[PDB]
């Protein structure tokens, strides 16, 4: 099919052990991303691709969270987290006051073509990193709702 599914949580920054980031592969069923701790300030969570393939369009479910970025990459060599590419930088979708109780605390995007490098985008690629950014808690952690790629 022309859709893009997760495997496993290959790299992570930010991830606790119920609310892993893994939960992310079970986009649905009853679990997202939350950061290891609370305090979240900005959390990494590089996913692996069941299939290296190119990327065309992208979906991420906001949980609490304001900015979020996402990298492409392949399993090739594998020496440091610094060889990917950046395929769509930190995309802004709430912020740190409607994450509490003053607005949408909570809401999903997407991305296409037009948030994605094409020099890098129809590259395929089987590794991605996705970074989200924004101080919006402190006893509490949070991060995604959900992550997914659809080529």
């Amino acid at each position: 099919m022309p859709e893009i599914r997760l495997r496993h949580v290959v790299s992570c920054s930010s991830q606790d052990s119920t609310h892993c980031a893994e939960n992310l592969l079970k986009a649905d069923t009853y679990r997202k991303w939350r950061a290891a701790k609370a305090g979240e300030k900005t959390i990494s969570v590089v996913l692996q691709l069941e299939k290296e393939e190119q990327i065309h369009s992208v979906d991420i479910g906001n949980d609490g969270s304001a900015f979020v970025e996402v990298l492409v990459g392949s399993s090739a060599g594998g020496a440091g987290e610094q060889d990917y590419e950046v395929l769509l930088v930190t995309s802004s979708f709430m912020s740190p006051s409607e994450s509490r109780s003053g607005s949408n605390p909570n809401r999903v995007r997407m991305f296409g073509p037009d948030k994605l490098v094409r020099a890098a985008a129809e590259k395929r690629w089987d590794r991605v990193k996705i970074v989200c950014s924004q101080p919006y808690s402190k006893d509490s952690p949070f991060g995604l709702s959900f992550v997914r790629f659809h080529s």
